[PDB]
């Protein structure tokens, strides 16, 4: 009946789904082979069968549907879309179709959508792009993110209170709970806020990290592993960032948790040609900004917010320079102390360097003073001198109360 439900049940049940229709011998063929097998036979006309998957517009003309559980990554059984389907519903990259579709005949190789049921979970009759939506700051509406898991968001929320469209960059130096400090956010963010669309972008990272991230997260986590080539992590990236913009067009809170805006700058230098300024072409620096350009929130509705990871002290000049660039372009910093971390205390956000940009349409005057008379008895205090002062004042209490009881 449907491809995407197919291939997600196990081999097993695929032969002794397959045999019941008349299959032969199917166990000496691999499972996509079975999966195809199956589908073609419902080649008893008038015979339903379904895909879905976001639409990937071609160079051409023409266009694919791609999965989600590979990272979109170009597969022998995407769905094609014709040049003249895309013209009948104004079809766009980043579009999530799903609906009827039909096996590949004699010359063809890939199934072909047949009718389409749904676009971006509206139906088809359904929108002027994220590139023309007005932007208000993107303050009106905070994202709050209890135990001892809520010991960093509850830092974090004091440091940089996020907004419903934050440009939010996180500097980090190597090993400073960078993975676990996103690992937080995704789960504060899923479970404090799951009317929003979360969506993990991991650019050029390693298959484990990818695999431990692909599991605690409640949301759409998308990577592209250390291994594949540069104009790959700019593929999946692409994906992502049009994927958002048309759920933004309906309205919708999207929220881009990004591993690294440095990895991916460093992808989009080797993929755009042809101007030197410290390893990187200051030309290239021009598309990783235009990702990070997205984030903002929509006053005709919905909003994209966009929090990336800066990697800094690498040891390439050039990751400096992609630091550089992108410094201030967030309306929303946090930096990690190399120091605070690896002393073994945690979150090592360095509380003076962090914050976030007109904080007072995120909090009330009331919440809002009340980071203020901190902020001013903490400013003094040294980096690491700091951070276990909030952490023993914090974990005798649970946020709001803070002011509320120790003041005395
Ligand atoms: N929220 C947290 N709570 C407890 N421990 C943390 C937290 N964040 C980081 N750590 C510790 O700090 C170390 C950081 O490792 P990761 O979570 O992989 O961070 P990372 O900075 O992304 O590491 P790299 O540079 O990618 S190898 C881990 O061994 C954790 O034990
Ligand atoms: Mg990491």
């Amino acid at each position: 009946m449907n491809l995407t439900e197919l291939k997600n049940t196990p081999v097993s049940e695929l032969i002794t789904l397959g045999e019941n229709m008349g299959l032969e011998n199917l166990a000496r063929m691999r499972k996509q082979d079975i999966i195809f097998a199956i589908l073609k036979q419902h080649a008893k006309s008038g015979e339903d069968i379904f895909g879905d998957g976001v639409l990937e517009i071609l160079q051409d003309g023409f266009g694919f549907l791609r999965s989600a559980d590979s990272s979109y990554l170009a597969g022998p059984d995407d769905i094609y879309v014709s040049p003249s389907q895309i013209r009948r519903f104004n079809l766009r990259t980043g579009d999530t179709i799903s609906g009827k579709i039909r096996p590949p005949k004699e010359g063809e190789r890939y199934f072909a959508l047949l009718k389409v049921n749904e676009v971006n979970f509206d139906k088809p009759e359904n929108n002027k792009i994220l590139f023309e939506n007005l932007t208000p700051l993107h303050a009106n509406s905070r994202l709050r993110m209890g135990s001892t898991e809520d010991l960093t968001a509850r830092v974090l929320d004091l440091a940089s209170p996020i907004g419903r469209g934050q440009r939010g960059l996180i500097v980090a130096p190597p090993k400073a709970g960078k993975t676990m400090l996103l690992q937080n956010i995704a789960q504060s963010i899923a479970y404090n806020h799951p009317d929003c669309v979360l969506m993990v972008l991991l650019i050029d990272e390693r298959p484990e990290e990818v695999t431990e991230m692909q599991r605690l997260v409640k949301g759409e986590v998308v990577a592209s592993t250390f291994d594949e080539p540069a104009s790959r992590h700019v593929q999946v990236a692409e994906m992502v960032i049009e994927k958002a913009k048309r759920l933004v067009e309906h309205k919708k809170d999207v929220i881009i948790l990004l591993d690294s805006i440095t990895r991916l700058a460093r992808a989009y230098n080797t993929v755009v040609p042809a101007v030197l300024t410290g390893g990187v072409d200051a030309n290239a620096l021009h598309r990783p900004k235009r990702f990070f350009g997205a984030a903002r929130n929509v006053e005709e509705g919905g909003s994209l917010t966009i929090i990336a990871t800066a990697l800094i002290d690498t040891g390439s000049k050039m990751d400096e320079v992609i630091y550089e660039e992108f410094k201030g372009t967030g309306n929303m910093e946090l930096h990690l102390s190399r120091k605070i971390a690896e002393k073994r205390v945690f979150p090592a956000i360095d509380y003076n360097r962090s914050g976030t940009r007109k904080e007072e349409l995120l909090t009330t005057q009331e919440e809002l003073q009340k980071m203020w008379i901190l902020r001013k008895i903490i400013h003094p205090m040294g980096e690491i001198d700091a951070m276990e002062f909030l952490i023993n004042k914090l974990a005798m209490t649970k946020t709001n109360d803070d002011f509320f009881e120790m003041m005395k």
